[PDB]
């Protein structure tokens, strides 16, 4: 009978690829359906380029794709509309915000699978060791704490020790980190939901200059090449006071044999001042049935299974990845394993989106401009003031004649 083939999460990032292949295998066994799993590059933007090859070919060789929250506007032509396959009641079990994200010109491109938001990881043993009782609320405090702890730990002989790791590589992850920087300085959303390209302002410039100020000082020089896992590795080996990253890093840091098991917490990222907004970039992945699948009924069944309560529960318990079902945030087992889901839920719900809705199908071009201009500040090649002006100009060109 049919072979349902799934291009899912990458085995190069955390345990998501292995766990998803397992879930797909379980559905295959449960229903007596053959399945195959197709692996992917680590970085989202490289995965998009891979999958676009299949879509351009109208290839039947993948039935189900795991797609980024930033993609629906890009991928819609290649998605089977799921709206007819779900009742209103079923669809309301997901966060409406993510359903809406995934709905393009009325077409439900994909089911919400797990959400995501940027957060601050901090070593609580080290904060306590150096007389700090709370994680930093301001970027200035993060700097001051990082400098003092780094000076201490280096003096004690850990030459591998740094104050802060983050995603500074030129790729989509840096757009994520930069939106957080910019938004948390009161510099806006880069491109606002109404289409206004707002990034050329003094607050956004300062946010970028501040980030430059970290590189080779409180963060490694090599941070300009770090994606999620490079940052996680330094952090997880015990060599960073702080890390910006997504929720998945929590379960991995708690695993038996982690050098940092039991020594960290998470909180909202810091911000420039008390009146700035909290910044957490909205991420997360969705489940799309291919418009080119020869087996839409079966593929929809698998996608509904993957997006079910019990699979999302397993995702949350074992991989600390965020449900797209509000009911799971009151599940006793989810909360007992991840108590930080409770206090950060409103951070997750208030996560700031990248400009994928307003840029639509041109989002990837916009983001490439953002990360390349941000990266030029991190490297010390441009100041934030020039970079934001240049970025405005590039985004104006990219979005000229695009209306949302
Ligand atoms: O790099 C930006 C990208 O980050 C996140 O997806 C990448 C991987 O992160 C996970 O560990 C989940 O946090 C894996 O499951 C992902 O493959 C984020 O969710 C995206 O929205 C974002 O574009």
């Amino acid at each position: 009978g049919p072979v349902i083939r799934v291009a899912g999460d990458s085995t190069a990032v955390g345990e998501g690829g292995r766990w998803m292949k397992e879930m797909v295998e379980a559905w295959g066994k449960k229903t007596g359906t053959r399945v195959e799993y197709i692996d992917s590059p680590a970085d989202t933007n490289d995965r998009l380029a891979l999958y676009q090859q299949y879509w351009a070919a109208r290839s039947p060789d993948v039935d189900v794709y795991m797609i980024d929250v930033i993609w629906p506007g890009i991928v819609a032509p290649h998605a089977l509309d799921l709206k007819p396959y779900l009742t209103e009641a079923e669809l309301k079990e997901f966060f409406p915000r993510i359903v809406q994200n995934n709905t393009i010109r009325g077409k439900l491109t994909s089911l919400p699978f797990f959400t995501d938001a940027g957060i601050l990881y901090y070593r609580k043993d080290l904060l306590e060791k150096y007389g700090y009782t709370s994680p930093p609320r301001t970027w200035n405090e993060l700097e001051q704490m990082a400098e003092r702890v780094m000076e201490g730990e280096r003096r004690a002989g850990n030459r591998d020790f740094w104050g802060f790791v983050f995603q500074g590589k030129p790729y989509e992850g840096l757009t994520c980190d930069a939106l957080e920087w910019i938004y948390s300085h009161g510099g806006g959303r880069i491109v606002e939901p109404d289409g206004t390209i707002s990034v050329n302002n003094g607050r956004a410039a300062l946010a970028l200059n501040r980030a430059h100020g970290w590189v080779g000082r409180i963060a490694p020089q090599g941070v300009t090449s770090y994606a999620e896992e490079e940052a996680r590795n330094v952090w997880q080996q015990g060599n960073s006071l702080f890390m910006r990253n997504w929720p998945y890093a929590y379960a991995l840091g708690q695993a038996e044999g982690s050098p940092i098991r039991g020594k960290f917490g998470v909180t909202v990222l810091p911000k420039a001042s008390a009146d700035a907004p909290n910044a957490a970039t909205l991420g997360g992945w969705q489940l799309m049935v291919s418009a080119y699948s020869r087996y839409p009924k079966e593929a929809v069944d698998l996608v509904k299974y993957l997006a079910s309560y019990e699979v999302q529960k397993d995702n949350a318990v074992r991989l600390s990845r965020l449900p797209t079902r509000p009911a799971l945030y009151t599940d006793r087992d989810v909360l007992a394993r991840n108590p930080w889901f409770r206090d950060l839920l409103p951070v997750f719900q208030n996560a700031v989106s990248r400009p994928s809705d307003v840029a639509g199908a041109r989002y990837n071009q916009v983001s490439e401009a953002i990360w390349t201009e941000v990266h030029s500040v991190l490297t010390g090649r441009k100041k934030g003031e020039q970079a934001v002006r240049d970025l405005e100009a590039r985004i104006r060109r990219i979005l000229r004649h695009h209306h949302h």
